[PDB]
């Protein structure tokens, strides 16, 4: 047997050729990226059984088909998969769930796609027991179609104003929602359009005139037997959009419409029948679990264009050599591999931010704070790269990447859509950049103590100058200390900058508006030094040898050309010297060839099915033109040879002439 | 009336508010952005003529359309646009034809988008006087319609290596076209899958056996009159692509299909009767002309994503004052302003480029292509920097909407979607950064050599000796000379630097090719930064040639922002030979910050100034008006998901799948 698990008898030998050079066993890297090898094997053991149950596969290939044709193709494989999902699956293993839907559903939506992401983790989060046991139990078993309704056509981000009231009567003991405007519409709410026939809804309290501020209530929206809205409910579908067009984004609007007081969901605050009200003493669920779809949005495209370019000859280096793979070319291999290593980090860092929001929560019945903060940030940098290594991964295919044959380009339309969702990427970064100016006035104040441990380095006493190509045992180390040293550096230089325009005199949101984007500058250098040290960390607890050198390689990799990509950082206080900068480049085009022969393994160790990738030129197999020519050949324009706007229009206007 | 001349009565006051502090004539500044008041003057003309005529409009708004439905929709307008073209246009002059098609077809295609910008050039560039007495006259009377068919399935960087050959029959004196394998099928020429019946054809030339390498042909393709493909062709669509869908993108094979040998293009080579061949003394055509295509595509998304800045207000500043606009967050001025600056400099660029085009081609009657090479290089290096900033800025403009730029209400997605292509057509970005490489490592043996004086206009600056420092913040002195110098040192010192790395490969023994491989990355750092010094010295020539105070003042300080942003984001180089010092970068850092708090009353008026009507841009929430939120319900309200309450995947599956349980 072959170390990689993916050769099969017949691939294309050049495509096999780059499988040969594996020097560790891509089943155990399989264990590393999805955390355990048992892990790993369902995920196989899935996919080796949705391939003997035609009925879960794409009717016909996605690109092909209209908006209306893809939402009518999801919601038959989703009533096959409601039905014999337990034939495949542990329903009550997430992890399980998610890559079974991967499969069968695609990227692109489904119908019930808010009704896992939001609708009941809200339910969890915010529904009392006995609410739970109305509601949440049929959202389980699938008996309604559910979304969260938070985002209005007026207001996202901001919150404290939004416009949407719930007003309380206090005889009838009933919520009276209203939208008093075209702005106070719900908007945006993921299968709110045509789907959902419940949602939970935040809208802001009243009682008594008092405004209470925003507070998520359960919605009867669509009667259960016809589907149809029910009375005082405008709804409908938003429109087309970028990419994700299977899902049906809503609008939603209310004509004083009546719901129960236990609609109000009540495991935090309580609304008691006279009128009372009891304080208590997220989202963030979205943004801790989105990190894994990023990186591994982000393997799907180069899985595509790593395997496209094994395959792919063009052009001649030695002139009386034959073409060479493009995969040959120190341009192509350096837009490509720098990007194997985020997904690989963006994975190891998505895993320790799962951990740290299950032990918050847990420890919850002085800590969401920093994750809060680490999400701000992870969720706004993560997302950023990988829309830049989607779009390096279809270059990288040259014309036919831009074909929906590649389909990296609507790989890249849902991932980039995560830089605006679940918080605009601006915002995330100054709300970390809140918790840094906090962190910094502990420094500048004394306190330095009383830092928590993921901004202590911001604390610690920098050395004088960095020991990368110096101390004898070429280490990470040396590395992530001169990435702690920069984001220190830009932290209480940035946090100085807001204090010293307050001391001269200027209003606190005036100076920090003055200084935002200086600000935004340290919460992404924060950040990416966390995904740095989150990926050392992961490489040092692994104990096989095979896989510690080929990750090992691989952060090696990461650091050169993250540090490179914020050399001016380190180059302006003399921490680095040009000559350290010189060996950074050349360790990055050392680490380029080294990684190479193993690039391919790194790809095929995420082991995505061609049914789960979905692209001709990302075929498992290897055997790119034939398939690619066939897949035009069927595509839906060469369905008749002389087309109606050729005969209508077009040749009409050529006579004429 | 006021500067902004685009204000109008009515229109809502968030955006109003930010047009009546213009500074500037935006009908002068429209006359700088395209090249004169006539011109300019034209382009409205055109608009107001067409606002008389709804049958050019959007029939209903594109994104409502399925493939099929916008590429009718396109014929449509097309066939009346050929029809009543002379009542609206010079047909000559065009430039007014260029606008007129923004109008009417907009930027997702048309059947005959490759017929103007490949097809008839390559007619001009290549053709003979009698061919183009046959060919070019029924062109450009739509007689036909036509594509150039270059790329295949397996070439499209190493034409060398093309698979598609062209043997010529010395008895019947025909060129017999073959298409050896799938690979060798002609791929990715616009409009040849389903609406062009004739091509120019680039193949590789046979004769007694011999290769003459890639050559151009007219192929008739299909039948004149039932459209039907003529015998031995294979002729289909690709299938749908990320965006440009109305745009027919096709393959092309040939069984042994033969044509007239005077089918080949005959202006600068010649096939006689017998076989003899005879040697003459692009492609850069589409470089020199997309670069406007890309400054104005990034001009639409930031039209819509700077209007909508001013009508979105979300958040406070102040806790006691209302919710600002958006376009009052530095983070959002960051995020937009510096890109209309590199909208303005790659226009700019771009006239450049193309007066260089002129002089080149207009020397090239005389002996004198010893300027195709300065050409071929500027142009290859800024079609690669000016696409991939485009694509930055564009989905910046994007993201700068909020949730509402994910719907097709923006429109930017598909601005974003036809304009990136341009980082694979016309030459892959990384081939054409190292083909300008190449020029610039010739240029440093120059240099190395002592032959500094035979250094063209275009690099002369690698010779130039520089000054110890850098004297941005140290010398007072009119403005942006010291940018300019240190954009020179930067570039000449990774050019140096990336080609001796080179020649001490070579030195060391590494094969010429291989060494060129290892300093392949490296190399491309010199290519972008001596393009993107041009583009500052565009932007600063312009500047200074423009007479008009308010004007003149209006672009400088752009130009401020321009040099501090770019300098910023290379300012690595700078640092690493301490030609910049830490306290020069924290003013380029304070000068950023000023002059986007400086740029922000003219944002509005200087992308007004680009004079897009509403049915050119296509955006909801980029309307002229200002009025988005009342014509977004009405948007969604009327799109096609809409028609009915009950989605039909409701009905058949999904009740059915709730009712089980
Ligand atoms: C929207 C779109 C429209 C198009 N319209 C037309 C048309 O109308 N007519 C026509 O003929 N073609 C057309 N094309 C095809 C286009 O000309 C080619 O796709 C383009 O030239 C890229 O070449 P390629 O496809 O062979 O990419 P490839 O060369 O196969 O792959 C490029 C990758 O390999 C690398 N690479 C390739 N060669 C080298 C080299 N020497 N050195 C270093 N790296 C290298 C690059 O780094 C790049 O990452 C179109 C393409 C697109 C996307
Ligand atoms: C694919 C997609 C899916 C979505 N799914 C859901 C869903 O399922 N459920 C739901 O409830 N909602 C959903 N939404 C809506 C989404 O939550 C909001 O769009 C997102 O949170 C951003 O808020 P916004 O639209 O108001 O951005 P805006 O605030 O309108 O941003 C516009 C510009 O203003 C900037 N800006 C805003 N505030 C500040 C500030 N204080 N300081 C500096 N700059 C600022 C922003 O950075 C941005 O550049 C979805 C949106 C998208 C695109
Ligand atoms: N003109 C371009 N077109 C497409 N992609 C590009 C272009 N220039 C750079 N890239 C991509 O951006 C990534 C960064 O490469 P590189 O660091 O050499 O360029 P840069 O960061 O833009 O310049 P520098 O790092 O020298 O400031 C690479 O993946 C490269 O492929
Ligand atoms: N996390 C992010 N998500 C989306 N866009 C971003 C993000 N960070 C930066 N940008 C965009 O990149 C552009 C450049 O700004 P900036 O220089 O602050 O970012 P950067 O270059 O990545 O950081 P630095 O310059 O410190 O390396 C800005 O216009 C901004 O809109
Ligand atoms: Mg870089
Ligand atoms: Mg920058």
């Amino acid at each position: 047997v072959h170390l990689n698990k993916t050769i099969q008898e017949g691939d294309n030998p050049d495509l096999t050729a780059e499988r040969l050079t594996a020097t560790f066993d891509t089943h155990a890297m399989a264990a590393q990226i999805y955390g355990g090898e048992m892990r790993a094997r369902r995920r196989r053991e899935i996919t080796a059984k949705l391939a003997e149950i035609p009925e879960l596969h794409d009717s016909m290939p996605l690109p092909y088909m209209t908006r209306e044709e893809k939402i009518m193709e999801s919601a038959r494989k989703l009533t096959v998969l409601t039905q014999r999902m337990s034939e495949i699956i542990d329903p009550t293993d997430a992890g399980e769930l998610y890559h079974l839907n991967n499969e069968v559903l695609g990227i692109e939506g489904n119908p019930m796609a808010l009704h896992g992401v939001m609708f009941i983790p809200a339910l969890n989060a915010q529904a009392s027991d006995e609410q739970q046991a109305k509601w949440l139990i049929r959202a389980l078993r699938r008996e309604i179609i559910g979304t969260y309704a938070q985002t209005e056509m007026g207001h996202g981000t901001n919150l404290q104003n939004l416009e949407t009231t719930a007003t309380y009567d206090i005889g009838t003991q009933e919520f009276v929602l209203h939208t008093p405007k075209i702005t106070a519409l719900k908007w945006w709410p993921g299968n709110l359009g045509k789907s959902s026939n419940y949602a939970v809804v935040v809208a802001h309290m009243y009682i008594k005139g008092k405004n209470f501020g925003p507070h998520t209530f359960m919605v009867p929206l669509r009667d259960e037997k016809t589907h149809k809205p029910l009375p005082g409910i405008t709804i409908g579908d938003i429109g087309p959009k970028m990419a994700y067009n299977i899902v049906d984004n809503g609008f939603l609007g209310f004509n004083n419409y009546r719901i129960p007081r236990t609609n109000l969901l009540m495991r935090h605050t309580k609304v008691e029948a006279d009128g009372t009200y009891i304080k208590p003493p997220a989202m963030v669920h979205v943004r801790s679990y989105m990190l894994t779809g990023q990186a591994i949005m982000l393997s799907y495209a180069l899985n595509i264009a790593t395997r496209y370019s094994a395959v792919r000859r063009q052009g001649q280096i030695d002139k009386n050599e034959p073409e060479v793979k493009v995969l040959e070319y120190q341009t192509q291999q350096h837009r490509l591999f720098p990007f194997i290593a985020r997904a690989y980090a963006f994975q190891f860092a998505g895993a320790e931010t799962v951990k740290l929001y299950e032990r918050v929560l847990k420890e919850m019945k002085s800590l969401m704070a920093d994750l809060h903060a680490l999400t701000s940030g992870l969720k706004s940098v993560v997302t950023h790269q990988t829309g830049e290594g989607i779009e390096q991964a279809r270059m990288a295919c040259g014309g036919h990447g831009y074909s929906m044959a590649s389909y990296i380009s609507e790989i890249y339309g849902v991932a980039i859509g995560g830089c605006t969702y679940a918080g605009e990427n601006m915002v995330m970064l100054l709300q970390l950049a809140r918790y840094l100016v906090k962190s910094a006035a502990l420094v500048k104040s004394g306190k330095a103590s009383q830092l928590g441990p993921l901004v202590a380095y911001l604390g610690a006493r920098s050395e004088p100058t960095s020991l990368i190509d110096r101390v004898p045992n070429g280490g990470i180390t040396e590395y992530i200390k001169t990435f702690q040293h920069i984001a220190k550096r830009q932290t209480l230089k940035a946090a100085n900058k807001f204090f010293g325009l307050m001391e001269n005199g200027e209003k606190r949101e005036i100076a920090w508006n003055k200084s935002s984007v200086e600000l935004n500058r340290a919460s992404r250098l924060h950040t990416r030094l966390f995904i740095v040290e989150a990926f050392a960390r992961r490489v040092n607890e692994i104990g096989d040898i095979t896989i510690k050198e080929a990750l090992s390689d691989l952060l090696h990799l990461h650091v050169n050309y993250e540090l490179l990509d914020v050399a001016t950082y380190a180059l302006e206080d003399g921490f680095m010297s040009s000559t350290q900068l010189d060996y950074v480049r050349d360790q990055l085009y050392f680490y380029l060839q080294k990684i190479r022969p193993n690039a391919v393994s790194l790809l095929d160790s995420w082991e995505f099915s061609d049914r789960e990738l979905r692209s001709v030129l990302g075929r498992r197999d290897g055997h790119v033109y034939e398939n690619l020519f066939k897949w035009a050949k069927e595509s839906p324009l060469n369905k008749t040879d002389v087309l109606p706007s050729v005969d209508t229009y077009l040749k009409p206007m050529m006579e004429k002439a």
